[PDB]
């Protein structure tokens, strides 16, 4: 992670039946603590606005966040590599719906890679997420990160805000936890949190539906 590892994500989902696809590619920069990412949906038209995605996809991958280097003993993240680490999801949006994720994130080659399943049930029709009045953008957050030794991984806590078009705004718990796929050591961490940032972009020459995104991530709290 001292360089530039290239990125692949896929996505397969189904919510409330609507079923999708997603697909996309980007690199990441974990001494600068930067993602980029271009994701595509391959199936045709998005049900879901595209930032209810970019804590899947992007928050997907966390090995790139940037912890700094008297906190480099926490990162359980890159501690998991090159076997990987599952990141399991329960996503519940406040008067809405449920996303469930399971993904996994490894190296295949140069590459890092991550797959994910998504299941999301009970989203009102005319609510903010399937009659997409979310604005296309991204607010800023603090990842609580802590240690499950019982699982020997870790499990994560945060409260994303999504800017609604009217001015108010749609909360979504997330519930995270982590595990990792290798037999050997990882090093599970004090208490500690990852802050961070988000730009969400459109490719010009690009027609399908799709989303373009930055992530900016910086570990802090010890």
């Amino acid at each position: 992670f001292t360089g530039v590892v290239p990125i692949l994500v896929e996505l397969d989902g189904d919510v409330n039946g609507h079923k999708f696809s997603v697909r996309g590619e980007g690199e990441g920069d974990a001494t600068n603590g930067k993602i980029t990412l271009k994701l595509i949906c391959t199936t045709g038209k998005l049900p879901v606005p595209w930032p209810t995605l970019v804590t899947t996809c992007g928050y997907g991958v966390q090995c790139f966040a940037r912890y700094p280097d008297h906190m480099k003993r926490h990162d359980f993240f890159k501690s998991a590599m090159p076997e990987g680490y599952v990141q399991e999801r329960t996503i519940s949006f406040k008067d809405d719906g449920t996303f469930k994720t399971r993904a996994e994130v490894k190296f295949e080659g140069d590459t890092i890679v991550n797959r994910i399943k998504l299941k999301g049930i009970d989203f009102k029709e005319d609510g903010n997420i399937l009659g997409h009045k979310l604005e296309y953008n991204f607010n800023s957050h603090k990842v609580y990160i802590t240690a499950d030794k019982q699982k020997n991984g870790i499990k994560a806590n945060f409260k994303i805000r999504h800017n609604v078009e009217d001015g108010s705004v749609q909360l979504a718990d997330h519930y995270q936890q982590n595990t990792p796929i290798g037999d050997g050591p990882v090093r599970l961490p004090d208490n500690h949190y990852l802050s961070t940032q988000s730009v969400i972009l459109e490719d010009p020459n690009e027609k399908r539906d799709h989303m373009v995104l930055h992530e900016f991530v910086t570990a802090a709290g010890i």
